[PDB]
């Protein structure tokens, strides 16, 4: 079953298989003195694999590597980072020296350079405006517009009917929107609506931290962020 915090020590990751050639992987990692864990996705191309998001730092991203070849054994050979901060860019030096090709939109590299983080090293044109969706390997990256950040964006696979929401999907227990120091509360719901919109044969949606769920994870987001804003 899904992995939690307790039984993820800081410096592990663990995979979970979500569908046919796609999995989350999960890590642990300390922030203002508090462990979270924290999700991204991996996706089979053939005979390489699609990392999205690192595993929030350069030795769990190590670590993330390595599991990567004992469970799968396919190389990564791109990777996308869904936004700016350190559970999504942390890691991409070691991805890079790896052999990895890491990619953001412009906007998350620029945003990742004035934040004093690691960088990927080529830009995602074509997700500029909300509502912008592009084709990258075997997933469609969708832009919904400002939520958990301005930059952040969501991957669909279309073969598993995944939706994979980073930080702008919040997982089913939470209570709050969490860190929301770059959020913008105003726009959040519209751009889940615009996710709900755009996806609505999604099967299973998979938020940055915390449990897989279904369908409701969109509109329990919208509605924790309302609550929170208030
Ligand atoms: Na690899
Ligand atoms: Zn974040
Ligand atoms: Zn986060």
């Amino acid at each position: 079953e899904y992995p939690t915090v307790n039984e993820i020590p800081v410096g592990e990751v663990r995979l979970y298989q979500i569908a046919d050639g796609v999995w989350s992987h999960i890590a642990t990692q300390s922030f203002d003195g508090a462990v979270y864990p924290s999700n991204g996705l991996i996706v089979r191309d053939g005979d390489e694999l699609l990392l999205i998001d690192t595993a929030w730092g350069a030795k769990n991203t190590a670590a993330l590597l390595a599991e990567i070849e004992k469970q799968i054994g396919l190389p990564v050979t791109r990777a996308v980072s869904t936004h700016f901060h350190d559970d999504r860019v942390g890691g991409v030096d070691v991805l890079r020296a790896a052999g990895v090709a890491t990619y953001a939109s412009p906007s998350t590299r620029r945003l990742a350079e004035a934040e004093g983080n690691e960088i990927p090293t080529h830009s995602l044109e074509g997700l500029s405006s909300s509502g912008d969706a592009v084709r990258f390997g075997p997933v469609e990256l969708f832009y919904p517009g400002a939520a958990h950040s301005t930059d952040n964006l969501v991957v669909y696979v279309p073969s598993a009917n995944v939706l994979y929401g980073g930080c702008a999907v919040l997982e089913l227990s939470s209570t709050s929107a969490g860190n929301v120091a770059d959020a913008d509360l105003a726009e959040w719901p519209t751009s889940v609506e615009r996710i709900q919109k755009h996806y609505p044969e999604a099967e299973v949606v998979i938020p940055g931290h915390g449990l897989p769920g279904g369908l409701d994870l969109l509109q329990h987001t919208a509605n924790v962020v309302k609550a929170h804003k208030n």
